[PDB]
């Protein structure tokens, strides 16, 4: 459930005057969200755009234990959260807006399947530089996570959000199970699993750390270096579970230099105790992200 399994009071709030609704952005089973103008706010710009979360009895509390949940989780890399809205109804949760949407949807729009400007990107599929800072920022999202000890349990490019500048964060408004319904397996009435994203421990043993989510980082990587492609998209659900649970592993992407696929596989080991910490692969991204283009050429044969 993300933010509810964290929680199993320094909240900001804004007044229903100073949010002004536009236009619906999407909608889900657990509410909609809305992209909205936001007055004093924030300084130096008076009035500014942010994406908005309206709450559709226990509800309410979950409400104000996820937004004393928000309210702690601020780094650089995890999408902004203003404040809640509780005068009057809908009950509403404040956060940046992100103008590219989530990183799912802006990869595939970037990738050699696209239908056809570039403000913040050039023209044709994103770079080999690209790609990585993309890796590295979610990277270091997961690294304040984990350093903060929360368990994430649905890591995946539909739950990234991308804004002006190419700047990437982790963040979702909590309609994935409703927009992307094929990335999860609905095992009875509500309950639904991103088995594709999952380690071995997680399908067999139920069990859910900060190692599992290592594992997810592995398969948001291959997203990335994919742009967006399901992973085992080839296969039902019920084979992609065979395949996991048999130890078998994802090809290298076309894009991906084996040097990356080294970051992947080290991410992707059945013991969870071996896999290499989320503190060490954001070290190795960014180095390589940063480094200079004579060196990430020749890396991308
Ligand atoms: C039902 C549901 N499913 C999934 C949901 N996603 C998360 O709770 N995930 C998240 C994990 C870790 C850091 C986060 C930071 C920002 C936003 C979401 C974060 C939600 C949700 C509920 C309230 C606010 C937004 C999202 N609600």
């Amino acid at each position: 459930s993300g933010l509810q399994g964290h929680i199993i009071a320094c909240v900001h709030h804004i007044k229903r005057r100073d949010i002004v609704l536009k236009w619906e952005l999407g909608e889900g089973a657990f509410g909609k969200v809305f992209l909205a103008e936001c007055h004093n706010l924030l300084p130096e710009q008076d009035k500014m755009l942010v994406a908005v979360k309206a709450l559709k009895e226990s509800a309410r509390q979950d409400f104000q234990r996820e937004a004393e949940l928000l309210t702690m989780l601020q780094h650089q890399h995890i999408v902004r959260f203003f404040g809640v809205c509780t005068e009057g109804r809908p009950l509403l949760m404040v956060f940046e807006y992100m103008r590219h949407g989530d990183l799912n949807r802006f990869l595939r729009s970037h990738g050699p399947d696209a239908k056809l400007g570039g403000e913040d990107v050039a023209p044709g599929p994103l770079g080999l530089g690209q790609l990585l800072a993309v890796a590295s920022q979610v990277a270091a999202g997961m690294v304040y996570l984990a350093g903060l000890h929360f368990v994430h349990r649905d890591l995946a490019t539909r739950n990234c959000l991308v804004g002006q500048g190419l700047v990437v964060k982790i963040g979702d408004f909590g309609m994935s199970r409703d927009i992307y319904s094929t990335d999860y397996y609905r095992v009875g009435g509500r309950t639904m699993l991103p088995i594709r994203w999952m380690p071995p421990e997680s399908i067999l043993y139920r069990k859910f750390t900060t190692e599992s989510d290592v594992w997810s980082f592995g398969v948001v990587l291959w997203e990335i270096f994919t742009y967006g492609k399901q992973p085992w998209y080839q296969l039902s659900n019920t084979e992609a579970i065979d395949c996991i649970t048999q130890g078998r592993e994802l090809e290298r992407p076309r894009a991906c230099p084996p040097e990356v696929y080294a970051i992947m596989r080290g991410c992707w080991q059945r013991e969870p105790q071996q896999r290499h910490s989320i503190k060490d692969v954001h070290a190795r991204l960014q180095a390589l992200a940063q480094a200079p283009p004579v060196y990430l050429d020749v890396l991308g044969h």
